């Protein structure tokens, strides 16, 4: 099956996160991102691109954005990773959390992380 | 103006790679990116998040994703960072490269970086 | 706090990497780091660095180095992260293993990943 | 290669941080590094590793942590990149700055960025 058979549908980080992907055949990702953490109440949108053509026994590299504003929040998160979708699915990535800042504060704008997505909720 | 007013447009960043960015009404990045570095040879099309609402006097927070396939590559960056259009526009960003491996191989298989765009290319 | 008291001693991770950790009183970091993956195949020094007093509930801020050098390797990793000693201790990582390269190919000379480090070998 | 004839010395990062750099015959690496952001207003103490023997026309990685603590400040950050010395010198670096947390806020802990130090302070 192509790519999207396998990778659109609701997924589940570490964190107990709920991401609906939809993986599109022109190669882009869509849909809802609904954090736990944060001092954000809501889903928000995603945009992303991800790999079509995975060689075999190899991951499909991936990655989305979510821009994040409420009364709050300026910010924007972005994953890079791979799926695999072979034995036990999982979207391992890592994160980049860049908050909005004055330009002298740059430096301590951009928060790194990892979160791991499965098709299960964590218990 | 609003954000859009100033982030479309074209973009050069340190390696003069050349990202034509469009920034829509609803808060989605579409648009092309050509890399300078790297064995790909025409531009990978790129979608992504921006904040609509930046506080005054703060940046921009903003991210996209690219994925690269061809004969030889199957990976997948987001850049994450802070969009400022005020005195001498500048995209900051730090990236994530995330490269398809096999499953074992995930430790090995993600870059990170820095880029920063600006409205002329470098000389 | 006696952070020494809990944190020196054998640490592995979820690659099955061993690293034997002293936590000194002058809030230095010395051992040994034996790498499970990467074509390295003895232990190689490392030097950190640990804060002495963490707030209670709170984690002990950490950074170590360790540079790796053989026939074919000229590289070097840091980890910054959290010691947590009160409950089922751990060591939550981020890393930047940064290879020698050209000038003009710094920008795919550093790795990123994350590791996790507890008191029982992986099965 | 005498890495350490070159190494060892005052660096200035483009925030006008200064380090105080001792770069050892064993590899490691020690010192003093003033930062001008942050709410820190002493030198802290430095401990990393370094690459000996560069390839040549190849930087020499290496890696250095700082452990901070005053009355509000715990936390951790280490630099890994590479040090080129053969024209215009320059250490280029990505770090990890980890903050003290609380385990379940570990997600927001780490703080990544980008340092480039050179033998002349910044303007
Ligand atoms: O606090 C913010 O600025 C907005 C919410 C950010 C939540 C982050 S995104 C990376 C990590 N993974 C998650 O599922 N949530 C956090
Ligand atoms: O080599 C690949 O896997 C595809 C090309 C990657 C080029 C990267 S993306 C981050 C950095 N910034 C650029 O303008 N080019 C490189
Ligand atoms: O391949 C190299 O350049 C040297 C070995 C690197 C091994 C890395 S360090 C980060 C990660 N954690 C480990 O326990 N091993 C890998
Ligand atoms: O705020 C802290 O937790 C302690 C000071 C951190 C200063 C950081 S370290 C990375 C970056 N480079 C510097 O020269 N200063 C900042
Ligand atoms: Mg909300
Ligand atoms: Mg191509
Ligand atoms: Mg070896
Ligand atoms: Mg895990
Ligand atoms: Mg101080
Ligand atoms: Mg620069």
């Amino acid at each position: 099956s192509d790519v999207q058979s396998s990778l659109t549908g609701t997924w589940y980080n570490e964190l107990n996160s709920k991401m609906e992907l939809t993986a599109n055949k022109d190669g882009t990702l869509t849909g809802k991102y609904l954090s736990k953490v944060g001092d954000v109440y809501v889903p928000y949108p995603l945009s992303g691109r991800y790999n079509l053509q995975p060689p075999a026994g190899q991951g499909v590299a991936l990655g989305w954005a979510v821009s994040w504003e409420n009364s709050k929040i300026h910010s924007a998160t972005t994953w890079s990773g791979q799926f695999f979708s072979e034995s036990s699915p999982v979207i391992l990535t890592q994160w980049l959390l860049s908050s909005s800042t004055a330009r002298g504060d740059v430096w301590e704008s951009t928060l790194v992380g990892n979160d791991s997505f499965t098709k299960t909720a964590p218990t």
